[PDB]
C-alpha cells in the first residue's frame, strides 16, 4: 500500500535498469564506460586503470556521439554529427585520435557524411564508405585508396546495403567484411536500378514552406528486387598509381537462373571465405566455400565443397540461413540446422563431405552458437525445464558429444532463467547477462574451470526503490490445444485476487518465429497498466511462433493472417475460462505485424473483444517489403499465391468493425510499414460506414520513438484503454 | 412534440429543397429540366413545349453528365466521362447532336480528355482546350483549327487557368472569352515554369500497390508566381493552310515593372475589349480599354483611356477588382467601387474622362450589378431595413438617380429578405430567387411594368413534411462594440425557453469579407444540433467581415489572425451575458479559414471554450496560396510583413491547448489547404505534450465531400460534440 508504477514513471523513466556493457579487447582485458571515463579492466583480478578520461575531449568543440578503438589500442575513432537514416544506417563525421602522440590526426581525414566506417580486426587499417564507394586507409594519417568508382546515390551501393538488405537480410548497414588478419576486404555491391521507389511527404520544421518528398528504392512484395555482386580486394597490394583490382566471386549457377540474395558472409581462414546464397523463393539455399588461388589471384569456389540446404515445410532458417562457425584450421564448421523431427540443432560439417552430423537432439531448439574452442563448443538453448521462453548457456565436449554441461541453469534458478553471453577474445572468460525473471544480473566467469569470478552488476540500487512501489507480477504458463502446449504470459496487478473479474488487454505480435511469452524482466507500458489500472496484460505464442520446432513455426507457411490470428482469439477465450477475467472487457493491441493481427482479430467479428489499438499495422501483404513478405507468402502471382494475398487483407474485414471500438495510429514518415497501409484501412472503414479513432504522427517513422512522440502516443493509448474499460 | 430533425435526416437527405434552375435562351423563352425532359417555357403565357426527351438518348451507350445547347438552338453539346480536377476544373468527352437532322456528328469529333468547351455566344462556333492548347470549330462537323502550339502539361496553359488562377482569381477553369457576336476569341496564357510544386501522396483503390505522388504547380505565399499573357484571335479569318494569328495585348507598362495578375476581362462592344490588371501587392490596379484597329489588324489600348484604381486602407475590391458593365455603345460603363466613406457603391464612368460619378450612396453596400437597359440599371443591395445580411433587387432610373425602386423588398417581407435574380436576354423578364428566411420561393416577373407573372416554385411539398418535425428557429440580431453594430445569428432549438442554460456551439468562418450572419434558410448540421441535441449554433460577423464597408472589412489588413479572432472570443462572452447559455459548455468549430480561427481561438487560453473542431485549417500563412494570402498579408519578407507572418501561426499557441479538448480533421489529398498545415499543428501539439483528437481522410480533398466521407466526418464530429457537452 505505497505508490504504484504510474504512466509518468514509465514515460519519464524514473525507475532505471543498470547495464554492464563491456567491449572485450584481448583474452584478458575489456573496456567499460564509467562516469564517462573509459576504463580497462583486468578480467582475472578485477583491478582497473583509467584508459581515457571525460577530460581528454573537453575542448573537442563537437558533441561526441560514439567512440571506437583500433584493435591494436594505438588509435581511437570519434563519431560525431550523427544523423540517423533507417533502423541501422546513419551518417556521421569522424576524427582519429593518436593515443601514443596524444593528438588528433589533422590531414587526410575522413570525409563529412561518411556512411560506414570500420577498423580491420587487427592493427589499425581503416575502411569507410562515402557517396556509395569504398575507401581504405592503411595508416590513419595517410591518403586513402579508392576501391569502387561506380557508387551512385539510390542506384549503386558499394560496401553498404540498400533499404531491404539493411532491414531484412543483414540487419546492418555495413556490407563489407575484413579477413581475420586484415589482408582482404570483401564487400557486396547492390544494383537498385529498377527497384521502384516508395514516396511520401516529410514536413520538417514549420519554417519549411513546401513539404519534402522522400523517395526510397523499396521493393514491395513481388516487385523488382535489387541484384547483388560480391568482391574481394587485397589491401596489401594497393597502389596509389593504379585503381584497385577488385575480384568478383559470382553466385552459384543454381542461384543465377532467377532472382536470389546473398544472405551470409563469414570468413573461415586467412585465405578461405564462406558465402550463403538464397533463392527469391526462400526455401532453397546454397553455401559456397572459396579459397584464395596463389597462381591466379582470384577465388576458387570448389563446387565439391558446396552444401545445399532446403525445406519442404517452409522457408530456410528462422529468418535466414544460420551462420557457420569454423574450426581454427577451417576444414570443418558447426551450424544450426533444423533436424527431421523439425527441431533446430547444431550440425557438424566437413568442408567436402556432403552430409553432416547432429551433435545435439531433443524437444527443444538451440538459440545460437556462442563460442568455439579446440575442444569445447558453447551455445544458448531453451532446453532447461523444457520451457521455450527460457534461455541458458550450455557447453559441449567436442571429443565427446554426451558430455553436455549447463553453465547457467543452476547459478540462481529463482531469479535467472534468461541468459545471454559475451566471451573474451579466446574464450578464457565470459560475461553472463541474466535478464529475467528477476532484476538483471551481470557476472564474470573464467572458462578454464567455469569458476564464477565476481558480480559485475546486480541492480540492488533499483531493487531498493522498487519495494517502495506496488509492482505487478508475471505468470508464465501454457495451455493445451490438440495435445501440444502453447505458452502465455500475464502481467498481473499487485495483490492479484484470483476471485475477481479483471479487465484484460491482449498484447500481440504473433509474427513468424516470434515469442511474446518469455521470462524477461520488463519495465514498460504493461507494467503501468497492471500496476496502476489493474489490467491483466497477457500475451500468447500461438501457431507460427518460434523456438518450438517447425511443426509450430511453419504452420502458417504461405498462409499468413490465418492460424496465428485464430489462435490469438482462441487464447482470449481460454482466458475467460480461467474465471478471473471480465468477459465484457477484453481488449487487444499490437504494433507492426502485431497491428495487423490486432486488426485481423477485430475484423473477424468473433465478438470476444470490446476494442483494440493498431500501431503501424500491415494491412495487406502486397504493401510490405518483398524479402519478409515472400519468405512466408511466396509471390503474389496467379501461378503462385495471389489468391491468399487477396484473401488476407484487413480491408475486406471492414464491415465487422461495426462491433468494436478501434484506434488506428501510424507515423507519416514510416519508411518500413508505409503510412499507405493505415491509409487503406481508414478508407475501407469510411466506405462501409464504421466509426473509429485515429492518430497520425507527423514525421515519425516506424519507431514512433522520438521523445515527445513516444510520450504522446502511450498517453493517447492509455486514455483510449481506460475509457474502453470504464476505468476513471 | 413529433419527431426531430435527426443526424440521419441531414446525412441521408430526407428533407429536400426544390429549386427552379432555368437557363434563358431568348428574351421570351427559357429552358427547364423536368423528370429529365428539357422543356422550353414561354415567359409571357407560361405554356411549354417539350424541347427534348429523356428518351432521345436512351441508347446513347454512355451515362450523360451534362448538356449545353448552341445559342442558335440548332445543336446540343453532350458531356460525359466527367472526371473532376480542382474546384471548377475537370475533363470530359463530348458529342454534338444535330437537332435539325436528329443525329450525332460522327466525324471530326471533340477529343477525349477535353479540358474546356464553350459555344460562341451566338450561332454555333465552338472553342475547346485539349492538352493545354486552344482549338476552334466553325461548324460542328468540320475540322477544327489549332490556335496555340505551346501548351505543355503543368507548364504552359493556353485557354485554361493554372491552379491559383482557377481558385483565387477567375473562380473558373475557363480562360477564354468570345466577343459578343463571336468574331473574336480572346484568351489568357499562363507560364508556370518556375512555380514550385506541392507534392502529396494519393492512395487510390487498394489494388494500387505503390502510392501515387500528385504534384501540382502551386505558389505558396511569397513564392514564385505564374506569369500571364493575353491574346485575341479572329475566328473569321482562319486558314487551314496557315497557323492562325493571335494578336497579343501587353499589360500596362505600370504593371510590367514587377509581378502582376490579369484579373478581369470583359467585352464592351464587337470591337472593344476591357482588361483589368492587378499588381502582386494587390492595392493598385489598372483598367485598359482596347479597340480593334482595322488598319493594323491589332488592338489599341490608348493610355488615355486607362483607369487606375487603388486603396490606402487595404486591397482593391472585395476579393478582386469589380467587373464593369458597359452601355450598348460601349462609351461608358458602371462599376462597383468603394466610396470615400468606405462603402461599396455603383460608379459611372466615361471611357476617356478620368473621374466617375457615384449613382448611389448610403450606409450600405451594393452587392452586384445585375442588368443594364437603355434607361434602367438593376442591382442587388443590402440597403433594405439596414441589415447587411439581407439582400434585395433594386432598379435605378438612368435619366434620374433619385428614382430608385425596390423591386423585391415588399413582395413578402415576412418570408423573403434574401434575393438573387436571373434576367432574360434583354431584361424583358426576370426570375427572383428568395432563399430566406422562409422556404425558398421562385417567381417570374416582366420588367416593362414590374408585374409579378406567376409563382414558379414555393416548396409547399416540403412545407407539409416540415410541420411534422420540431424544427429550430433562427434569430438574426446584433450587438454593439465601440458604437458600431456587429451581427450574430443563432439556430435555436424548438420550444426555445429563454430561462434555461443551453450549451452553445460557435460556428465560425471569419475570413476577410465573409458573412456568416445572414437571412438564408439552411438545412444543415446545425439544424440537427439545434433540433435533436438542443445546442444553440451561433455565428458572429466581426471585424474583417464584408458588406458593412471598409472600416469593418479592412480592419484586419496586414494583420490576419488578430481582430477577427479576438472579436470571435468577445462574441462568445456576450452570449454568456445573454443568460440562456451554459457557461461551462461553449464550443467552437469551423472549416478552412474557419478552422484557422477556431484553432487560434482555442490556442489563446481565454478559457471561454471547453472544446473545438478544426476541419482543414490553415495553420500558418506561409503555407496557403499567394494570391489569397498576400492580398491580406503582403509578402513574407523582412522589408514587408514577415514579422506578422511569424507572429500569427497556430503552432506557437500550442501550449495553451492544454486547457481544451481539440479535434483536428484533414483530407490527405487536399490540394487547397495542404495536409501539411494540420501535420504541422499535430507535431506542435505532440512536442509540447498536449493530448487531442485527430482524423485524416484518405484521398479526400478540401471538400471532404465524397458521399461516404461526408457522412463519416459529420458523424465523428457529432460524437465529439455530444461527449464534450455530456449529451446522450
Ligand atoms: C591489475 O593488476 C595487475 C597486478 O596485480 C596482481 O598481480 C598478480 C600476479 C596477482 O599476484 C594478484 O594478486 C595481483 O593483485 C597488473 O598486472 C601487471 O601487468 C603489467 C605487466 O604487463 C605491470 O603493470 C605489472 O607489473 C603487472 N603485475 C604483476 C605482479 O605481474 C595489471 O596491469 C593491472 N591491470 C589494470 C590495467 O588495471
Ligand atoms: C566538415 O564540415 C565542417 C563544418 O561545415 C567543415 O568545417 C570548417 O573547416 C574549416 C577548417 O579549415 C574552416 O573553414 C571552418 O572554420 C570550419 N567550420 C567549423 C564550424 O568548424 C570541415 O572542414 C569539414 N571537414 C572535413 C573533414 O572536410
Ligand atoms: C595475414 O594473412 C595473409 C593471407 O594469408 C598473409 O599473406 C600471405 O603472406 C605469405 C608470406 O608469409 C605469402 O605466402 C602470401 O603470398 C601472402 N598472401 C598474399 C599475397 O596476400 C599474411 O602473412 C598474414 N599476416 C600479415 C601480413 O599481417
Ligand atoms: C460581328 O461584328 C463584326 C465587327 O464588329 C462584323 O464584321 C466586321 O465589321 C464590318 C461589317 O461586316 C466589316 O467592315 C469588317 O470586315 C468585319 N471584320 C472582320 C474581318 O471580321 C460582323 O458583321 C458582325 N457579325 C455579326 C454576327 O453580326
Ligand atoms: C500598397 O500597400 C503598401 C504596403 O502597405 C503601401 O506601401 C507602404 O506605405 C508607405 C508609402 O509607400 C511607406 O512609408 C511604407 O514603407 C510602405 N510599405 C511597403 C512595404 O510598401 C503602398 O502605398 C500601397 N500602394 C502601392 C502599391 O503603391
Ligand atoms: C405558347 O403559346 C403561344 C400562343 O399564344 C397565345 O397563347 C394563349 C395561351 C394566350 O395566352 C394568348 O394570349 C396567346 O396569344 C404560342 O405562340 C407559343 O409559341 C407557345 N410556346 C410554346 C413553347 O409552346
Ligand atoms: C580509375 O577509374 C576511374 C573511373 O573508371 C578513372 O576515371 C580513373 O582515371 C582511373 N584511374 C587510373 C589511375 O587509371
Ligand atoms: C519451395 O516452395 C514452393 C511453394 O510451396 C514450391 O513451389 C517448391 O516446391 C519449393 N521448392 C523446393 C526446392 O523446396
Ligand atoms: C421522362 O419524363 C417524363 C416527364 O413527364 C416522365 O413521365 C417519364 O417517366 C420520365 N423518365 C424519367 C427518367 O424521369
Ligand atoms: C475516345 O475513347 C474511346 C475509348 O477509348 C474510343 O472508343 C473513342 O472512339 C475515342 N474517340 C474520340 C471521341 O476521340
Ligand atoms: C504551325 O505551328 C507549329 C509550331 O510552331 C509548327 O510546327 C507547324 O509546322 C506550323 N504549321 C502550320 C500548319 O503552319
Ligand atoms: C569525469 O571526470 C573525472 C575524471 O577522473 C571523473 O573522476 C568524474 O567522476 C567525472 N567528473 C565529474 C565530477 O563530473
Ligand atoms: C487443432 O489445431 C488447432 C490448434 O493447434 C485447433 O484450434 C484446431 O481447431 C484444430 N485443427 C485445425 C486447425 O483444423
Ligand atoms: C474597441 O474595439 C475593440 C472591440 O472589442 C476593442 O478591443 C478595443 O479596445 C476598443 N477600442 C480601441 C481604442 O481600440
Amino acid at each position: 500500500s505505497r505508490k504504484t508504477y504510474t504512466l509518468t514513471d514509465y514515460l519519464k523513466n524514473t525507475y532505471r535498469l543498470k547495464l554492464y556493457s563491456l567491449r572485450w579487447i584481448s583474452d584478458h582485458e575489456y573496456l567499460y564506460k564509467q562516469e564517462n571515463n573509459i576504463l580497462v579492466f583486468n578480467a582475472e583480478y578485477g583491478n582497473s586503470s583509467v584508459f581515457l578520461e571525460n577530460s581528454t575531449f573537453d575542448e573537442f568543440g563537437h558533441s561526441i556521439n560514439d567512440y571506437s578503438i583500433s584493435p591494436d589500442g594505438q588509435f581511437i575513432l570519434l563519431e560525431y554529427n550523427y544523423v540517423k537514416q533507417w533502423r541501422h544506417s546513419y551518417t556521421a563525421s569522424y576524427d582519429i585520435y593518436d593515443l601514443n602522440k596524444r593528438q588528433l590526426i589533422t590531414e587526410e581525414r575522413i570525409p563529412n557524411n561518411t556512411q560506414w566506417v570500420t577498423w580491420s580486426p587487427v592493427g589499425h587499417k581503416l575502411a569507410y564508405v562515402w557517396n556509395n564507394d569504398i575507401y581504405v586507409k592503411i595508416e590513419p594519417n595517410l591518403p586513402s585508396y579508392r576501391i569502387t568508382w561506380t557508387g551512385k546515390e539510390d542506384i549503386i551501393y558499394n560496401g553498404i546495403t540498400d533499404w531491404v538488405y539493411e532491414e531484412e537480410v543483414f540487419s546492418a548497414y555495413s556490407a563489407l567484411w575484413w579477413s581475420p588478419n586484415g589482408t582482404f576486404l570483401a564487400y557486396a555491391q547492390f544494383n537498385d536500378t529498377e527497384v521502384p521507389l516508395i514516396e511520401y511527404s516529410f514536413y520538417s520544421d514549420e519554417s519549411l514552406q513546401y513539404p519534402k518528398t522522400v523517395r526510397v528504392p523499396y521493393p514491395k512484395a513481388g516487385a523488382v528486387n535489387p541484384t547483388v555482386k560480391f568482391f574481394v580486394v587485397n589491401t596489401d597490394s594497393l597502389s596509389s598509381v593504379t585503381n584497385a583490382t577488385s575480384i568478383q566471386i559470382t553466385a552459384p549457377a543454381s542461384m543465377l537462373i532467377g532472382d536470389h540474395y546473398l544472405c551470409d558472409v563469414t570468413w573461415a581462414t586467412q585465405e578461405r571465405i564462406s558465402l550463403q546464397w538464397l533463392r527469391r523463393i526462400q526455401n532453397y539455399s546454397v553455401m559456397d566455400i572459396c579459397d584464395y588461388d596463389e597462381s591466379s589471384g582470384r577465388w576458387n569456389c570448389l563446387v565439391a565443397r558446396q552444401h545445399i540446404e532446403m525445406s519442404t515445410t517452409g522457408w530456410v532458417g528462422r529468418f535466414r540461413p544460420s551462420e557457420p562457425h569454423f574450426t581454427l584450421d577451417g576444414n570443418s564448421f558447426y551450424k544450426i540446422i533444423s533436424n527431421e523431427e523439425g527441431y533446430r540443432h547444431i550440425c557438424y560439417f566437413q568442408i567436402d563431405k556432403k552430409d553432416c552430423t547432429f551433435i545435439t537432439k531433443g524437444t527443444w531448439e538451440v538459440i545460437g552458437i556462442e563460442a568455439l574452442t579446440s575442444d569445447y563448443l558453447y551455445y544458448i538453448s531453451n532446453e532447461y525445464k523444457g520451457m521455450p521462453g527460457g534461455r541458458n548457456l550450455y557447453k559441449i565436449q567436442l571429443s565427446d558429444y554426451t558430455k553436455v554441461t549447463c553453465l547457467s541453469c543452476e547459478l540462481n534458478p529463482e531469479r535467472c532463467q534468461y541468459y545471454s553471453v559475451s566471451f573474451s577474445k579466446e574464450a578464457k572468460y565470459y560475461q553472463l547477462r541474466c535478464s529475467g525473471p528477476g532484476l538483471p544480473l551481470y557476472t564474470l566467469h573464467s572458462s578454464v574451470n567455469d569458476k564464477g569470478l565476481r558480480v559485475l552488476e546486480d541492480n540492488s540500487a533499483l531493487d531498493k526503490m522498487l519495494q517502495n512501489v506496488q509492482m505487478p507480477s508475471k505468470k508464465l504458463d501454457f495451455i493445451i490445444l490438440n495435445e501440444t502446449k502453447f505458452w502465455y504470459q500475464m502481467i498481473l496487478p499487485p495483490h492479484f485476487d484470483k476471485s475477481k473479474k479483471y479487465p484484460l488487454l491482449l498484447d500481440v505480435y504473433a509474427g513468424p518465429c516470434s515469442q511474446k511469452a518469455d521470462t524477461v524482466f520488463r519495465l514498460n507500458w504493461a507494467t503501468y497498466l497492471a500496476s496502476t489500472e489493474n489490467i491483466i496484460v497477457a500475451s500468447f505464442d500461438g501457431r507460427g511462433s518460434g523456438y518450438q520446432g517447425d511443426k509450430i513455426m511453419h504452420a502458417i507457411n504461405r498462409r499468413l493472417g490465418t492460424f496465428e490470428v485464430e489462435d490469438q482469439i482462441e487464447a482470449a477465450r481460454q482466458f475467460s475460462k480461467m474465471g478471473f477475467v471480465d468477459n465484457k472487457r477484453i481488449a487487444i493491441w499490437g504494433w507492426s505485424y502485431g497491428g495487423y493481427v490486432t486488426s485481423m482479430v477485430l475484423g473477424s467479428g468473433s465478438g470476444v473483444f470490446k476494442c483494440g489499438i493498431a500501431v503501424a499495422p500491415v494491412s495487406r501483404w502486397e504493401y510490405y517489403d518483398s524479402v519478409y513478405t515472400e519468405r512466408y507468402m511466396g509471390l503474389p502471382t496467379p501461378e503462385d499465391n495471389l489468391d491468399h494475398y487477396r484473401n488476407s487483407t484487413v480491408m475486406s474485414r471492414a464491415e465487422n468493425f461495426k462491433q468494436v471500438e478501434y484506434l488506428l495510429i501510424h507515423g507519416t514518415a514510416d519508411d518500413n510499414v508505409h503510412f499507405q497501409q493505415s491509409a487503406q484501412i481508414s478508407k475501407a472503414l469510411v466506405d462501409v460506414g464504421v466509426d473509429f479513432q485515429a492518430m497520425w504522427y507527423t514525421d515519425e517513422d516506424h519507431g514512433i520513438a522520438s521523445s515527445t512522440a513516444h510520450q504522446h502516443i502511450y498517453t493517447h493509448m492509455s486514455h483510449f484503454i481506460k475509457q474502453c474499460f470504464s476505468l476513471p
